[PDB]
Parts: structure tokens; C-alpha cells; sequence
């Protein structure tokens, strides 16, 4: 069993305890840690933050304690225009240029693999995404010849039916990529005038419009398209999506007036770190879509949908029952890394819950 855990650069700058550095990551927790988002310039892979070489160093040092740990550098991200990927990958020149520039980067900085987080390729991009993957992987193979362990190659794919169907040639890309991460947590957003859970497990028998919008449908679908279960890792979010209620209505379908108030620490509308949610929860009312196996809280005109240890283990068993490669947790920085916000004196409570399940048979 795998546990792929992301670490995002921008989390350092958070204030108070919110600040987080690779420095605080428990070396034996996950099996794969992914530094989140490297840039691309002059078609070459490149750093982002002014101090990644430093933080790079600091994350890769964790392997001094856990030899089995592996680390990968992600490329792309949400604040990286999809166009920029498309532009690179449509002109063979740019593509190959980009590619031949990656292995040395990783070798130079201690990484064991590259991660492709091209956030949503288009209709016009499928044919080239297949290329990037192919060639990129061919290069990683030709470099093992130099007598070093072969660099890993993975990709974060959307879990949206349309999304996948629009820009993913799963069948192909699945046989090249060492593993595929399914972003099973973006099935809703403030862009929908009404309340909704973003990382539901099941379709839930009362609504029937977006059944394709749940981890189960996603998985079962990816399998159909051809991807094997030994390359699949299900995403598990460690944050929550919050809304500001446009009425006293709180039950399913209550109208939304817009995203939620920012977090003390995560400082950003619509989203909330687990540890922030832990504080929120106090004085809040907690419910749970028993149908879709996930909770939601409300306090005032603030409606929040999130994942708790329960819902998370729940999902964890799910992937075990479909025989998947492993689990993926989006944002360690978002978990209670210090373990002081969420009652129990446990560090990384959520990511642990999943580990403890996966550590089971
Ligand atoms: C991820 O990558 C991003 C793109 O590479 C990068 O953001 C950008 O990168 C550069 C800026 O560093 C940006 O370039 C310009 O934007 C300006 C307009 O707003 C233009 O004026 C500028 O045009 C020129 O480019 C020349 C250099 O590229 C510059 O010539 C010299 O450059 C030297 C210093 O830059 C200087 O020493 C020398 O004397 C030259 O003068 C020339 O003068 C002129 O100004 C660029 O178009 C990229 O376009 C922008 N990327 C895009 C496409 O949006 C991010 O920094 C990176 N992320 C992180 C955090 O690192």
C-alpha cells in the first residue's frame, strides 16, 4: 500500500502556527512526499519560490532517517496557466526541450521522480498529453542506463467524467505512468449557487443529477477506461469547503450566497484547513450525509463540508476493497501537523487515520 502526500511551498508563509516547513513532516508517515509545484521557464523545469533549493534540501533530508522514503517534484499546479502546459507540449521542440531538462534537475536536487499536475488538459490537448507522458517516460528509462535507480513518473488526473473524457487518454497514459492520482475532492464549488459536499464517497440516493460526481463513480469509471487498480491512488482531501448561507436554510440544497469567510491561518475564502476546522467545530452543529458517508458543519451563516477521521478511514477501506494501489492526501500542511488544534494529542491526525487503515489487511 502507497500513501502519496503533497507538501505545498506556499504554506511556509502562513503566520502563527499555520507556518509549515518540510521540517515538520514525519519521515515515516507517508511512502511518497511531493513538493508542490515547480515552475517551467525557457521550456525548462525550474524552481518557484525564492528558497526551494533550501526547502528542497530540507525535505530530501528526511530520507536520512527513512531510507524507504521517496520524494517527487510536482509541475504545474493551479496557479500555473494550462495554456503554458499546452504551449509546451504541442510543439515537439518545446516538449523535448522541456524533457531533456528534467532528470538532471531531479538528480541534482535529490528527488526520485517528477509529478505532472497539468491541471486539466483540453479537447485539443489529449493527443499531446499522451506524447509528453510517452517521451518523458522514454527519457527516464534511457537515463537509468547511467547506472542509477530509475526516476519515477506520475500524474494527478481529474475525477470529473467530462473532464477525463475531454482530455485524457487513460488507456495509454496508464501504461507509462508509475502511478495515477485521482483528485476525488472537487465535485462541487461556490460556482454552484447551492450547498454541496465536494468529496463524497457515494452518489447518495436522494439527488440523481451528478452521479458521476463521487469517488466511487470515478474509480469504477477509470477502471473501465482501462487503468489498472495497481496504478490507482485515490485522493483524500484534508481541508474543507465552506460557504456563506444565503438563508437560515441548512439542510441539503440550502441556497448559498457565496463562499465562506477566510480562515485565521489559511487566509482564503471557500477553503479551510482541518486544524482550522477543528477550532470552528466548537459551537458548531455537526451532521453527516449518511448516504454519501461524509460530514458537514454549520455555525451562523457558515456551512462547511469536510472530512473527519471517520469519513477518511471509511474511504480508506474503500480503496482496499477495490484493490487499489494506495491513497493520496492533498496537503500535509493542511492537516493538524502540530497536533495541537484538534483535541487528541496526535500529530497529522487525518493522514494517520488513513495510514492505520492501509496498514491493516
Ligand atoms: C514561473 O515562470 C514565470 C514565467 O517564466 C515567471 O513569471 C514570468 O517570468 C518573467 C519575469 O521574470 C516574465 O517576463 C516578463 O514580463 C514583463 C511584462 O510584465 C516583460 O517586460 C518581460 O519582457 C522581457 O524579458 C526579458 C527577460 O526575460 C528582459 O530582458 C532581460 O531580462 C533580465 C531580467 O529579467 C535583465 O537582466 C536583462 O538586462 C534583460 O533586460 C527584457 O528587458 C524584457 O523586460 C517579460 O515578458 C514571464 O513572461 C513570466 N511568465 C509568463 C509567460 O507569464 C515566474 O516567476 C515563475 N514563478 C516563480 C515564482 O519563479
Amino acid at each position: 500500500y502507497k500513501l502519496i502526500c503533497y507538501y505545498t511551498s506556499w504554506s511556509q508563509y502562513r503566520e502563527g502556527d499555520g507556518s509549515c516547513f518540510p521540517d515538520a513532516i514525519d519521515p515515516f508517515l507517508c511512502t511518497h512526499v511531493i513538493y508542490s509545484f515547480a515552475n517551467i521557464s525557457n521550456n525548462e523545469i525550474d524552481t518557484w519560490e525564492w528558497n526551494d533549493v533550501t526547502l528542497y534540501d530540507t525535505l530530501n533530508t528526511l530520507k536520512n532517517r527513512n531510507p524507504k522514503l521517496k520524494t517527487l517534484l510536482s509541475v504545474g499546479g493551479w496557479n500555473f496557466g494550462p495554456e503554458r502546459f499546452s504551449a509546451i507540449a504541442s510543439k515537439t521542440q518545446s516538449r523535448r526541450t522541456f524533457i531533456k531538462s528534467v532528470p538532471p534537475f531531479l538528480r541534482t536536487h535529490g528527488f526520485d521522480g517528477l509529478d505532472l499536475a497539468w491541471l486539466y488538459p483540453g479537447r485539443r490537448d489529449k493527443r499531446h498529453l499522451t506524447t509528453l507522458v510517452k517521451e518523458m517516460k522514454a527519457e527516464f528509462i534511457r537515463e537509468a542506463q547511467a547506472g542509477t535507480e530509475q526516476l519515477l513518473l506520475s500524474a494527478a488526473v481529474s475525477a470529473g467524467k467530462i473532464a477525463i473524457d475531454r482530455g485524457y487518454d487513460i488507456a495509454q497514459i496508464s501504461r507509462h505512468l508509475d502511478f495515477i492520482s485521482l483528485l476525488t475532492y472537487d465535485f462541487h464549488g461556490a460556482w454552484r449557487q447551492t450547498v454541496g459536499h465536494h468529496s463524497p464517497l457515494f452518489a447518495g440516493n436522494e439527488d440523481a443529477s451528478s452521479r458521476f460526481s463521487n469517488a466511487d463513480y470515478a474509480v469504477s469509471y477509470m477502471l473501465r477506461l482501462g487503468a489498472p487498480a495497481n496504478k490507482l491512488v485515490m485522493g483524500i482531501p484534508t481541508f474543507g469547503r465552506s460557504f456563506t448561507l444565503a438563508s437560515s436554510k441548512t439542510d441539503v440544497g440550502a441556497p448559498v450566497s457565496g463562499p465562506g469567510v477566510p480562515g485565521r491561518f489559511t487566509k482564503e475564502k471557500g477553503i479551510l484547513a482541518y486544524y482550522e476546522i477543528c477550532d470552528f467545530l466548537h459551537g458548531a452543529t455537526t451532521h453527516r450525509f449518511r448516504d454519501q458517508q461524509v460530514p458537514y458543519a454549520t455555525k451562523g451563516n457558515q456551512w462547511v463540508a469536510y472530512d473527519d477521521q471517520e469519513s477518511v478511514k471509511n474511504k480508506a477501506r474503500y480503496l482496499k476493497n477495490r484493490q487499489l494501489a494506495g491513497a493520496m492526501v492533498w496537503a500535509l500542511d493542511l492537516d493538524d501537523f502540530r497536533g495541537t488544534f484538534c483535541g487528541q494529542n496526535l500529530t497529522f491526525p487525518l493522514t494517520s487515520a488513513v495510514k492505520d487503515v492501509l496498514a491493516e489487511v
